[PDB]
Parts: C-alpha cells; structure tokens; sequence
DNA sequence: TGTTGACTATAATCACACA
DNA sequence: TGTGTGATTATAGTCAACA
C-alpha cells in the first residue's frame, strides 16, 4: 500500500535537488502548483501521467532518462 | 498529449502478448471495463495507482514495464 | 424488458520488417 | 531463414438510450 507511487515520489525529490533546484521552482517551471510538488514528494497526492510529464519538462530531463532512473532506484 | 499515448500502447501490448481481453485486465487488476478500455481508447488521465494495478493483473514487473516503455519511446 | 444504433474490441489474414 | 509488428477487413462485442 506505497509501492512504485513512493518511488515515482522520490526520484523526482533526488533529480530536483541534484538540479539545485527548489519545489517553488519545479512549481514554476512544470506550470503546476507548489502545494502539489510538496504534497507529491511526501506521498500525499495521487499524481497522474499527464503531471508527470510535465514534471519531467520542468526538471529538464527526458522521459527515458527519468525511466532509466526509476528503474535502477527500486532495486 | 504523448506520454500517456505512448504508455498506454504498451499497456494493450502486455495484454495482448499475455493473451487477455480488456474484460480479463479489468477483472485482474480490479478496475472497471469502461476505464480500462478508457486509457487504451486514449485515454483518461491514470494515476500512478492504477498504473500499479493494471502491471499486477498483466503478470509482470515494472521494470520490464519501463523497459519496454523505453524500448518504444526510442525512434 | 426487448431491441435499435453507433461505437468498440476481437479475430483471421497478409506482407514486410527486423534478427 | 525465422519471428514479429503493422495494417487490413470483418465479425462480434459493448453500452446507452428509448416505448
């Protein structure tokens, strides 16, 4: 009752920080909101495909690379 | 409207590489019909949570998920 | 209840990728 | 060689109104 969801939740908070960046600029930069981006990396939002992707554009890095990420970041 | 279109394909694939009809999805993963055939018809926005759902159902991982996610991102 | 209608998947097939 | 994805018709399946 976590699973996948909290590592999705977490890769995001390591990308973001390796980036220097900060959640009031994720929010920016995603077009989203910084009570979301926070709620997110604490697993309190259930977060869809779509604000992923959005995600993604906003922290600057492509859809494989963040894929190639999640995968080696569960095991 | 990509990411979404692009794991949604995979999701049809799985099902049809594991031999199973959108009743068999729906029924594996408990999720309704109309929604399972929702995200292939492309799509409804799908949380993460139903992603997770739709893999258990489908007998596999999520890396050979992703994996396979990749392998079709890549042209 | 019974059925019409439009929107679907489903299944059989072909043909050209690729390894 | 060999398997497999794409595209195709065409059948069967779904659901959502109606009286």
């Amino acid at each position: 009752e976590s699973f996948l969801l909290s590592k999705v939740s977490f890769v995001i908070k390591k990308i973001r920080l390796e980036k220097g960046m900060t959640q009031e600029d994720l929010a920016y930069k995603s077009n989203l909101d910084r009570t979301y981006i926070s709620g997110i990396e604490r697993n309190s939002r259930n977060l869809t495909i779509k604000s992923l992707e959005l995600i993604m554009k906003g922290l600057e890095v492509s859809d494989v690379v963040f894929f190639e990420m999640l995968i080696k970041e569960i095991l």
